Parts: C-alpha cells; structure tokens; sequence
C-alpha cells in the first residue's frame, strides 16, 4: 500500500515540452511554468485545423459519504485510451487552494490514476485563482468608488449584490460592514466575502468561448440595482476591459500530465450547485481541437453535474458528448438500500436491489431524456462478490447499457481498458439523438418543472412567496430566456438529503432565485448554500511545514 | 518616444541566455515564459560566491515632479556592463493595485528600463498573491482560534493583525466582520491594507533563507491576550503553512534591462512603515552571482538609505562599498523657493538655497556612515553650465565628485561617467562603515540618534500615548530592535513644507508599533495611509483587450 503522494513522488514525469509534442503543440504555442507545467495559447485555435475530437463525459451516481471517485475514472480512461494508441486529452478542473488548509488536501484523482505535479496543483498552480479573485475584487473596488465619487448611476447601496472574494475558508468575512470611518473612507454599507471559486467571475471564466466573449460576459455581470429597479452592470462601471486584462493569461488552459504521460488540461473550477461544476469551455474546445478524444467530467451526480454540463455548457459551447461514463460502486448502491457506513463490506443482495434504482434512474436520464450512449463503470472493490456484480449487470442490461469493471485506482490505464473499449464501441456504433431537457423559449418555472419531473423524478415544483416575487422580477428584466442552475443537495435526487435510492412522491421547494448574467444562467436555490466555508477546530495548516531546503511536508 | 514604445521596440533575449551570463544552469531556474525565471535559492548552498561588491543608489528628498532614482540604478548597471563587468541590478517589484487607479508605469524610464514591462506591472511571477494569501491565512486562523476556543485568551479589541488585498480599495480600510449567526465568527472591528503594506512583506524581504522566513513569520505578533502578553503566529501554529505558501515566492525573479544586463526583481515594502528595499535574498543572490550589484532604496537618503544601512545591512551582514546620490537641478531649485512651473528658467540664487539639502545627504553618507559617495546629476537640456558648475563646486568642498548622467535618453552610455567614479571609489577598498546607533540603546535613544545625526533635529518629542506604547514595548523586550521611522519624505523634518535644510525643528512622535516578524519598531510622526484610494476616473476604465488578447491602455 502506497499513499497517493508516495506514488506521485515515485513516478517519472516527462518534460512538458514533450507532452505538448504529443498533441502537436510547438514551443511558440505554449508558455512554460517550470518544466512540468505550461499554458496553451488559445490563439492556436485560429492558426491550426481542428481534429474534431470526440467528447466523453464522465459522471456518477448521487454522491455517497466515502466514495466520490469520478476523477479517478476519468484519468484512468484517458490513460487507457493512450495505451490503445489513441490521441487523447484529459480535461479536468483545478481545485481550490482554500480547503487545503482546512481539511487535508488530496491528489487530482487517486492511486495510480493521478495528475502531476500534485503539489503545485493544490497550491498556486499557474495563478488562475489569483487572477479571478483580483478581477472580482477590482470590480468591487470600482463599484464602491463610483458610489463614493458621484453615484451618477443612482445605485442603491442596500441593493448591491456583488460580493468580494478570498481564496480562504474564512467564516469571519461572510457578513461584514465596511466603508466606516472618515468621509474619505467610503460609503458605509453591508457587504460580504465568498470563496474565490464561488465568484460569478469563475462561472463566466469557464463559459467563454474566447477572450472577446469573456470581456462581453464580464460586462454583463449585474452588480447592483438602481433606485428605479434597473440592473447596474460591470459595463456601466467601465470595468470589464480591466477585468479581462487581469484574466488574459489565466484564460490560457494549463497543460499537465497523468502518471503515464497522457496529456491533461486543468482549467477552471466553479461550484456544482450554484454553478455548472465543469471545467472551462476553452479547455474542452482546445482538447477537441488538438486531440481525437477528450475525457472530461462534471461535479456531483448525473442529476446535477451532467444536467448542467448538457443543458448549460454544451448549449453555450455548441458541442455534444458522444458517450457518457456513469461511475458507481457496489458499496454506494448498498448505501442507498439502508446499509450503514460501517456494514458496507458485507454481502447484501437485498439492499443492493433497493439502492440500484438510483443507478437505473441516471441511466434512463442519459439514454432516454438526452439520448446519449452510456456505459456503467463499476469501481470494483476486493470484497465485491460475483453475485453482486452480476445483479448490477443484469438490471442494467434491461436498459440496454453494458457494465464494465474498472480497476484504475490500483492498476492505472490497464484497469480502464474495458471501460475505454466500450466507449469506443459506443462512439463508432450506437445512435446519438442528443436532446436538451428544455428549450430557451420556456419560462423559468417551465424550465424548473422540466428538470424536476424528467431528471429528478418529482411531481412538481413549489415556490415560496419570495421566490415568486424574485422570479417575476427576473422575467420583467428579460432574464427568463436563460438556462437555470438548480442549487440543491447532491446526496439525493430530491431536495431532502435523506431520501436515498429513488424517491417518487415528492416535490421541490424553491426559496430563492438570483441572476448570474455574466455566466448566463439563473441560480435557483432549493436550500441554504455555503459560499464561504469555515475552518475546523484543528486546521490542516497546523501540520504543514517547510524544511531548510524548501521542501513541504504535511500537505497530505 | 514613450517608455512603452522603447520597451516594445526592444529585442529581449531568452531568459535562459541571460541566466548563462551569470553561470546559471537549466536546473537552477524555473521559467515563467521565455522572458522571466525564478532562481532556486538553494544555489546559494551548493555553489561558491563571487563575493560581489554592493552599490547602493539613493537620492535627495523627493520632489512632486522628477523621480529618476530607479532610472539611474538601471543606467549605471548597463554602464558597468559596457565596461566588461559582471553586474546585476537588484530592484523592487511594484504593486499591481495602483495600476488600476493612476497609470501603470515602466521599471525605470527612457532607455533605462527593465523588460517585460507589462508582466512586471501585473501578476509577474505571483509573489504578491503569495504574500497576500499568507497574510490572509494567518488572519483566518487567528479569528478561527478565537471562535473555536480562544484558549490563548486573545482580546479581540487588541488584535493588531489586518487582512490585505492588492487593490486600492478605500472601502476596506475600516470594517466590522464576524456578523450574522453564531456560526459566522466573533464580531469585531477589522481592516484591510494593501498587500505591500503587510508585515509579511517586510519579513519576506528581511529573511536570509527559507528557515529564517519561517522563524520570522512565527515571531509575528498578531494580538495581545487579556494579560497584556503578545500572541504570535507561532502560538497559532501558522508560520509553517505561511512559509509553504511562500516557498516559491522567496525565489528571486530574473529579468533583464533593455541592453541585456541581468536584473533581479524581488519584494517591495513601503519605505515609511517599512525599510523600502528589495529582498535580502535578491541582494545576496546578486552578490553571489555577480561581481557588482546595483540596488536602491525608496524615498530619499534620510529614509531609504537610513533603513537600508541600519536595518537591512545589519540583518543581512553586508555593507555597501559605494553610494550613488541622485539629484537634479530642477529639484534643488524647488528646494530654493521656485514653483513647479518656473523650474525651466535659470536661477543660480535658488540653486544655492536648495543645495544644502544635497549637502546634508552627502554629510550623512560620508561622515555618519563613512561610505564613499558620488553624486549623479540627471542632466536636463535646459540645465546651464553655470548651474552644473555650482552644484559641482559645493560638492567638491565635501570631497565628493559630481558625475553627469544621461541614461534616460542614451542608456548605458549615459552612465559611464557615473560608473567610472563608482569603480574608482571601489578600487580603494577603505571600509569604515558605521551604523547610526547600536542595538543596546533604547527606543528613545535610537530615535534621538536618527533625528539629530540624519534629520538634523534638536531632539524628539513624544505624546503621552507614544510614551505609553514605547514603555509597553520596552517591558515586553522589543527595545533591542531597530527603529523604522514613518515620517514624510518631502522634507528632512516631519513637516512637508520645510524644504531645503531645516535647522530649528523637533520631531513629534505620536504612535509606536511592533513588527516582530520583520524585526523592527515602527514609529510614526503622523498618519500613514496603508490602503490607497481610487480617483474619480480610474485608469482601469481605459484598459482594454483586443480579439487576440493584446492589452491596451495600461500606460
């Protein structure tokens, strides 16, 4: 048994200039950040011909307390396709540095399906998070400056929605009052900080097809409302040009590699509840432009990440997945059947059949609602009996979807050959009549009803009085044509985190709706959301140390 | 031509070729593009030093118009390269915040610049972001400790640590945080500084290595307990994580001048509440990789040079071999009573009235610190030969040559006269370097030595709160540390209107604070703005990006 850090330290990563050569990138097309990291110039998309690569989307069932192994499968499949002689790129998200100092930080993946360098990725990496935060906080500085100087835009201070950010888990900054002191020290008002990955800049950063669309999206950001009730934008403050300049280099995707030398692109990392939870469009487009196959993923389960990948990202990017990988484990399905977190290692065919409807619902959503070829990837554990694996296979064969066993955590690309070959079969043969869940012409409530009934399995959607008032205001201002991003719990298809398996007779309770005009969707809240996490009693930072030679210990 | 046209028309060499000039291998540097690199600080442990000489560039008290101190440092470095010397220019990295308020600007000016100018003004190599992340992590765990248990018995009204952001945001000067539910923290007053004002930056620049950085960060006093005792970052188990955040940032950044001379940019603290010099690691790396190092200190010789010598050189164990004092005829005539609009006209009477300012800085460098000095005059076209002869005559009486500098328009060729006099001062080797005070003196004795010897004051006056704060610092054991005086830079006194060389004045001290991480006591003679504000029409409104990602409007 080797830890993930031991494995990353014993692997021999190639010079990134050689990794770039695998995808036909020259020295003038990349900017080095050391010998193991590089940023890819996004202008290469204009002076090279596209390869029209295939898009493979990795999703999973609803998260369980001790699983969440979507990324290990994405990397293993990418390494597997490389073993089979394919030109493949893995497209993933960059994690937030903040949580590393609270709860222990981890690898991009795990076991022998990792991305290297592990230490840099968890920390500053190539500086993307700092640039997003600087753009977010510049807009806030220019907003408060306008109100302080003249307020010729007639901004109402009690209606300012823009919040500052920091890449730290600091509960102290959730609710603040600033602008205190002398008359030269600003205008007093209530304010607050989010974690940087929660900023709307991050969502617009990840949903821009190029630098021109980024500057336009940043300008459309609604930061406040005037006394007449009309939105005030970053463009009204003449700030989006400076924000785009701060993000000029950050928008270049970051090129790294897996343990086996497979090219990997890490770019962006928004939330999967108040945002779409996918990596940037630029990274996915660049992969499809430079490679024949692209393996990407979406956060949480297929009811949240895959739904937002298809109904938000793919719509704005003009792309369509050719195959979908649905990751699940026998332990996770038995958890949906009533087994506690301590009894999962024992064989239980009865609870496996009670939790299996969860996997079956995600299969029906991908294959019958969106009409995309799918394959179930089971991360096999040693104590998984042949009767348990045969039951999951039989119930999935009834829906026309194969079940491939995955062992990428211990064997790397060799553990994903069975999944990769089934994906290649789904791409060559098998139909793809990709359909969205809803259409843009529908109203906000019609789109919410389409998601809850088709995807979640609910009978309908209920709204609070505040929700009905906010939604109607959005319709009057012209935001009813945009997609909706539902912020609900990930542990269940419903909004109740205890309804495991496949709930039926339930309804969705909507309590808040806000506009993210930069990214181009409406955030609909079905509960309370923590946009700024807190530090525990004993933060992981207390164990982090540096020796006399500059070597970091205690990160993991 | 503007500074951008000169920087855009220049052909910068690949940074790997610049590294070869200073005997750096490929494994000794980390590339940030082909024009920037970070130097592994571990090279100082596996290679032998060249024992390079240290050249300090300072100037007279700043004037509201001319500011060519950095331009002279770069021009002289290029001049020494012309003479066949192995030279490195060591300078500071500017703050990104002000770029969005007023203009962004060149590292230098004219034909004495450092390239790439766009990256230096913006994210550069990410050092500023790392300084801010460490500052804000310590603040997060400080508030977290009080929220969880407060077993250290921290008094919230006595928390001195402030958060930071690299933006000119006046809104964050005075805040109240910890509001809301019981899970949202402990309510208290707080505030933000600009990142370069953080104490992390001063300790970052005053650490000889990564081990000293982690120890200095641990000594940072963030608050006081109810018993009046200091609470440190080490008490919070925070300095290990802070040093990790700064592991790569502590590596000096390698760039180049317009003429290919190697240049190192690292650190940039304030020159009033801090020492206003670049990092010790950068200066040590320069002396380790080159035979001559040209560095500078912010503001005039009464502030930057005093803190470079009495703080930086003390903690680093180095001593400058020569000092360059930069001045202009317009600046000296400004100290003589001429307004900002009448400076282009000849005025030999006002030139003699403002010259005592330059003469005072010469006496401080040569007679108090006993360092060879040379005056570099950035010559303007309307400077008459009679004006240049008067400045020369008054300086020859003090035993200091006057060399004319034209590096702004001609580059290294304009600084050959300055460079040759520096080498002449160096080839003698006589080192009688003395500090202004000694560590065993008390805080009040150290302030009196600075005010009388350097500033020219009769003495130092203190308010009752200043006497109370200083006495508290003495009880806690901080009286053995150097002092960093935070006063106006436009005058030798604390009154910004007393130009020239004031005589009958006294220094008024109103507050004293401890920066135990950096290792000095900050003494203010007035109010200091640690968070600047945006103007009515910020330069950010002119910044734009085209369809290919080219930035316009930065300068």
């Amino acid at each position: 048994f080797k830890t993930d850090i031991e494995i990353a330290q014993e692997a021999n990563p190639q010079d990134i200039r050689d990794i770039a050569k695998k995808i036909n990138l020259s020295e003038d097309d990349i900017e080095l950040y050391g010998k193991y990291k590089a940023k890819i110039d996004y202008n290469v998309l204009n002076r090279t011909k596209s390869r029209a690569g295939k898009l493979i989307l990795t999703t999973a069932i609803n998260p369980t307390p001790a699983g969440e192994g979507k990324t290990t499968t994405s990397i293993g499949v990418a390494d597997a396709l490389a073993k089979l002689g394919k030109n493949v790129i893995a497209a993933l998200r960059e994690p937030s540095m903040g949580p590393v100092f609270g709860i222990k930080g981890g690898a991009a993946g795990g076991g022998y399906a990792q991305v290297v360098p592990m230490e840099d990725i968890n920390l500053h990496f190539t500086g993307d998070m700092h640039a997003i935060g600087a753009a977010n906080n510049l807009l806030a500085a220019m907003l408060d400056n306008h109100v302080y100087q003249t307020n010729s835009l007639n901004i109402n201070p009690k209606r300012i929605t823009w919040r500052r950010c920091v890449d730290m888990n600091d509960r102290q900054l959730r609710n603040v009052v600033d602008g205190l002191g002398k008359k030269v020290d600003g205008v007093t008002r209530e304010d607050g900080f989010d974690i940087t990955v929660a900023s709307e800049v991050m969502a617009a950063f990840c949903l821009s097809n190029n630098i021109s669309e980024l500057k336009e999206n940043l300008g459309n950001i609604v930061v406040a409302y005037n006394y007449s009730g009309k939105p005030v934008t970053a463009r009204d403050l003449n700030a989006h040009g400076a924000m785009a300049a701060i993000l000029k280099d950050a928008l270049k995707p970051n090129l790294v590699q897996t343990l086996e030398g497979t090219p990997a692109i890490l770019h962006g990392g928004p939330f999967a509840n108040i945002a779409h939870g996918c990596n940037s469009i630029i990274a996915t487009k660049m992969g499809m432009h430079m490679a024949d196959y692209v393996v990407t993923e979406a956060g949480f389960g297929a009811d949240l990440g895959a739904e937002k990948f298809l109904d938000i990202k793919c719509r704005k990017a003009g792309i369509r997945p050719d195959a979908v990988i649905i990751v699940a484990t026998v332990r996770a399905l038995k958890y949906n059947g009533g087994v506690a977190k301590d009894q999962l290692n024992n064989e239980n065919l009865e609870a496996l059949e009670k939790g299996l409807p969860n996997l079956l619902k995600h299969i029906e959503n991908i294959t019958q609602v969106y009409k995309i070829p799918a394959v179930v990837a089971i991360n096999r554990f040693p104590l998984d009996t042949d009767a348990e694996l045969a039951l999951v296979r039989s119930k999935c064969e009834e829906l026309g979807v194969k079940v491939a066993l995955s062992e990428v955590w211990a064997n790397g690309g060799e553990g994903g050959i069975e999944v990769a070959n089934e994906v290649l079969k789904l791409i060559e043969e098998g139909e793809n009549n990709f359909e969205y869940c809803y259409e843009e012409d529908m109203t906000i409530k019609e789109k919410l009803n389409a998601i809850a009934t088709k995807i979640y399995g609910a009978d309908g959607v209920n709204y609070t009085k505040e929700a009905n008032k906010q939604i109607a205001e959005l319709e009057e201002l012209g935001f009813g044509n945009l997609p909706v991003c539902v912020a609900k719990t990930q542990y269940s298809l419903s909004d109740d985190q205890t309804k495991l398996g496949r709930p039926t007779g339930f309804t969705i309770e909507v309590r808040q709706a806000n506009i993210s005009a930069g990214a181009g969707f409406v955030v609909v809240m079905t509960g309370e959301i923590m946009k700024m996490p807190g530090l525990p009693k004993l933060p992981a930072a207390e164990r982090i140390d540096v020796d006399e030679n500059g070597k970091i210990s205690g990160l993991f």
